[PDB]
């Protein structure tokens, strides 16, 4: 146990890095890692100018302190040092340069000691209260001698680059900004031997950029109220069903984690929970599944757009296939001429036959989603029948009610046609969607009866979180919570070794969607009328493996 | 430092108390409170013979110890005691007659230093292995002189009664068993400002009875620890409408440590929807605070969740059930039965402001029975012949249970989209979707629209009842009613009957009976029903207004 001199001394980085102008030229085949995110200064400044939210979150760590922990720490120096017995603050510790970069309004920086390390400048050439150290060695000497709680190097690249090199970093709270900036320089690769990430936050989003938190660990290389707890447990289980089929040290790094708060976790998790305590079943499909029944997912819209990172989504076919709802499309051939095969098998005389549709013309998939968007209660003839003014456009009334009733408890948009169930292709899996408005801001609830977890619902959480934007820009408000809840959930058992996989990568932080804001009607939208920016991405998984 | 020996010796009472047989008595409108569980005993024996899960827990408790925490516990009794000085046991300490009241395979009870008060016997009757002692101040004495980690006082009914007496018990492990048995022995009243309950565990099956565990508490008179800080950097000062709803209002709901009883599910909903919910106005002028989006969870294997917080009634409920059973849309059956759940919506002014001007009074249009039974066809009045026109989906469910129970289409929807004007409301339970597994029923409810002061507690009732005679009619087990709230409100007008109602700690569910020869979803009949052990706080008027 030979203690190593960053654990007495609690010396801590903290840091925010964005995305590089791109030094392997364009993004086409766009291969991302940690390394992505290293972007710290450019011309003597941040790339960014302005990050409110990083800048509160650096302060917040960097100016808490716990009295009560002191004590603890003290004991621990003085042992170390060989030794025996008004604010408690933390040490910052930055570069010259980094301190030149400070505005003067904020400098030194309150309820810290501020220590800066120069060779060009001494106490003479500083006004303010600081210590200058002209060497590392000559920080472990002052942390000897001061009473404070932790120690925080605040950057740049140069300290950043001999801190780590020095082994003197215990962790590195590690801001992700999720834009692309001009950049000189950069914080050093983080070699992940040295050092894994324990813990991310949720994604936020601040001066219209998504950003995380994330902290790396350096690697190894009253009291009856606890006894209370333990009585209330005496009747749980010595093991899970599926455990011992599924064995948890596949997921070394999902239960390395220490905070999974990223929102990508909520879907992560689902897939653990039916991994572990699932119910084995057979399905319509033949394939078999592992199941569970009623769970409830929140994404907050406002401060980014759930689109999956732990693979790779492409957004053009759901996109594609909500226009084709909202026109109020059943002709499979329209998405199929765009390259978008989603409903392609289910369209086939086979599947249309063996659904007994036998007087179903090849790809006429039947009054599904858009027919009863625009049309419910109307007899369904054909994909060519124009159903003018045909059976309720529940579309056109929803948008009326949240625009003129918007405290109704009857905003719903049904696709479930228990009439014409055995006309579809396929009954709907996205059995209703119910909005919410409070505060010129726009929810909605989606209930999903079947979950296919490993393929359906990554996609599904994008269409009803797309279409959310669509309907609050038509009404005039803006998006706050898309709310999914999953029925009938399941993981096929030909998907279990690809979501293993899937369950050890750690999520990066959320892209975002913009919108073409002249678009006042939801008719209007086109598929260039839709961005998806800076998504950063794990690779693309096949989950069916077979070859 | 003021130190009582209760405190200092860790001196635990652990019991298990029944309902007692009134025999020929009272029984009107039964008042329930916490003495209503005090039976201990009869003819020396339990009073309800065998409960496993009691028994396990009574093992459980009794058997455990944290050595870590031990350190701690002999320099206190030390420091007090004016002194300093193999493996770590708790004691438990019982009357003789308790003592022969348990069978010679499991005495000396396993692992636990056993104690016996005796004014009769001598360690010559017994052995060196158990302790005898004298009077209750000769254990005080044996406590100061051994290795143990707590002290469990496990009765009987007088050893009790004299140790609450003289103020020697701490914390008190009380199972409440859900049931009336013949007693002869009573644990003591036990006084509200003296002891508080501090944690309430989850509700169970045992033996053909639900049980529940609460815990009392004498009242008075390391670095990964900060990420946690780090990560809610960006909290509120504090929650929305705090200084407008006083948590100080909510002592009693805020004292307890552990709240695992079901009905906190409900309860947590109304705190967060208080403290936290949107100031919205509705149809009318009248207030609420709402929130989008709950899940509630009841494992109707283990208990029927009826609320306990506050008086319920089910014969209106169940009625209404039968009626959407048998595809009715007459208002004017319910009125005759004196069901009047939906009289409100069925009067002339209720229907012209809907703009059915061409509706009967009391022609509720096609709502749930109309659309479970019929959905797809023209509804014409309430007195129309239907049969076989429109999708029979009740039975469709039924069918698909019992021949593709693993179906992911089980759903029976009252959202007709094409019917909603011809409504005289909407249905506020869009579907029920249903999950089979290993013989066991599930049910989801979807609400669109949930006042959860009134309308909440009765459709927690009605469609864990629906689920019994589902599964019951398919030949399967109850698992879980799972409750999905859209649209979640207090109406301002019931926070506070919502605020007395979050102080009152929950008592055991009862279960529910049906007649097991019902194997017909529209065979059915009220007196298929019965609510059994039914323990409830006072009935609250949500609306008080006099
Ligand atoms: N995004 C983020 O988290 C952060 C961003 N930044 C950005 O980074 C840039 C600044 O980084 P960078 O240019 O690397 O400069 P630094 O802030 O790392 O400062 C470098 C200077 O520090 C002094 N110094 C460093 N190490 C020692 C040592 N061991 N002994 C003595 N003196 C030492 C020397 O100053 P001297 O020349 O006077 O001797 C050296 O020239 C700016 O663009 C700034 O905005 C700054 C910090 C954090
Ligand atoms: N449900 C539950 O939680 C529990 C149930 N029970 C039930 O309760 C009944 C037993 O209770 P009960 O009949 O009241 O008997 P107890 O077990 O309380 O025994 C009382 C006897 O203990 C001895 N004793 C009591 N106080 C003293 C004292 N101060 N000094 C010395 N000796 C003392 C005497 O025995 P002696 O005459 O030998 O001197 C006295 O008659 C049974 O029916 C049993 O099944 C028992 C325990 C727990
Ligand atoms: C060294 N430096 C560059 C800088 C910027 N953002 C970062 N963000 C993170 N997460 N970590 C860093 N090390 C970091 N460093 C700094 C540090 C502080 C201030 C500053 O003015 N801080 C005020 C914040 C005042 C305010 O914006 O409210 C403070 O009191 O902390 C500016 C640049
Ligand atoms: C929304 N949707 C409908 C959908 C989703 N999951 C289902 N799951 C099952 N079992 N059955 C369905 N009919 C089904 N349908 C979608 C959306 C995207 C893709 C899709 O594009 N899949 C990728 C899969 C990529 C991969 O895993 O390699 C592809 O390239 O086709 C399929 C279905
Ligand atoms: C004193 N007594 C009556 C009795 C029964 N149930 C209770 N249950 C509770 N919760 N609290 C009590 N005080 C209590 N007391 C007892 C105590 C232990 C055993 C007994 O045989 N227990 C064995 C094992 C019994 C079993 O596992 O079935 C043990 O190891 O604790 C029987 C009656
Ligand atoms: O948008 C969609 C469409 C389908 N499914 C899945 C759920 C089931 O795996 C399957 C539908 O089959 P049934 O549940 O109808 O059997 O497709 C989704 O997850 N999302
Ligand atoms: O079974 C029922 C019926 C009604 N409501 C409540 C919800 C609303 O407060 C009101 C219905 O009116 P709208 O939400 O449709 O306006 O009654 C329930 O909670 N349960």
């Amino acid at each position: 146990m030979m203690e190593q001199v960053c654990d007495v001394f609690d010396i801590y980085a903290i840091c925010a890095c964005c995305k590089v102008e791109s030094k392997n030229e364009g993004k086409k085949n766009e291969v991302f890692n940690n390394y992505t995110f290293r972007g710290l200064g450019n011309k003597g400044v941040l790339p960014w100018k302005c990050n409110s939210l990083d800048m509160k979150y650096f302060c917040a760590v960097t100016t808490y302190v716990n009295e009560s922990k002191y004590e603890k720490l003290k004991y621990k120096r003085c042992k170390y040092l060989n030794k025996e017995t008004k604010k408690l603050q933390n040490v910052v510790v930055m570069g010259r340069t980094s301190w030149e970069s400070i505005p003067k309004k904020f400098k030194p920086l309150s309820n810290r000691i501020n220590v800066i390390l120069s060779r060009t400048l001494k106490k003479e050439d500083f006004d303010e209260d600081v210590y200058i150290i002209n060497k590392v060695e000559d920080l472990i000497v002052l942390l000897g001698k001061l009473n404070y709680y932790k120690c925080f190097i605040i950057g740049g690249s140069v300290v950043y680059q001999e801190f780590l090199e020095k082994k003197l970093i215990k962790k590195i709270y590690f801001t992700r900004i999720n834009s692309t900036y001009e950049c000189d320089v950069f914080f050093p690769e983080i070699n992940e031997n040295e050092y894994q990430i324990i813990s991310v936050s949720d994604v936020y989003t601040s001066n219209n950029t998504t950003l995380d938190f994330i902290i790396y660990k350096k690697t190894n290389n009253d009291d009856e109220e606890e006894d209370d707890f333990v009585y209330f447990n005496f009747n749980k289980e010595k093991e899970e069903k599926n455990k011992n089929s599924i064995h948890p040290n596949d997921f070394q790094i999902y239960n390395s984690l220490k905070y999974k708060y990223h929102p990508e976790y909520q879907y992560l998790n689902i897939i653990y929970d039916i991994m572990m305590n699932g119910n084995k079943q057979s399905d319509r499909t033949g394939v078999g599944v592992l199941s569970k029944f009623g769970y409830i997912m929140k994404f907050d819209l406002s401060q980014y757009f759930p689109l999956l990172t732990t693979k790779k989504l492409f957004l053009r076919g759901i996109i594609e296939e909500l226009l084709w709802f909202i026109r109020g499309e059943t002709n499979g051939n329209t998405l199929l001429n765009k390259n978008v095969r989603i409903w392609e098998a289910n369209g086939t005389r086979e599947f249309l036959d063996n659904r007994k549709l036998f007087h179903r013309e090849v790809n006429d998939l039947g009054p599904i989603y858009g027919f009863q968007w625009r049309h419910f209660g109307a007899e369904y003839t054909n994909m060519y029948d124009n159903y003018e003014n045909k059976g309720v456009d529940q579309l056109k009334n929803i948008i009326n009610l949240i625009k003129n009733d918007p405290t109704s408890r009857r905003i719903l948009l049904c696709a479930w046609n228990v009439k014409d169930l055995d006309q579809m292709a396929l009954p709907p899996c996205h059995i209703l969607c119910q909005f919410y408005v409070f505060d010129g801001k726009l929810s909605c609830i989606m209930y999903q009866r079947s979950c296919d977890l490993g393929l359906g619902v990554p996609f599904n959480i994008a269409s009803y979180s797309i279409f959310t934007h669509m309907i609050a820009q038509v009404c005039n408000l803006q998006p706050a919570q898309f709310i999914h809840v999953l029925g009938n959930a399941h993981v096929y058992n030909n998907h279990i070794d690809s979501l293993k996989i899937q369950l050890n990568r750690i999520p990066y932080p959320f892209p975002t969607l913009k919108l073409n804001p002249d678009i006042k009607n939801i008719e209007d939208f086109t598929i260039s009328d839709f961005t998806i920016q800076n998504y950063v991405h794990h690779e693309k998984i096949s989950m069916d493996m077979a070859a």
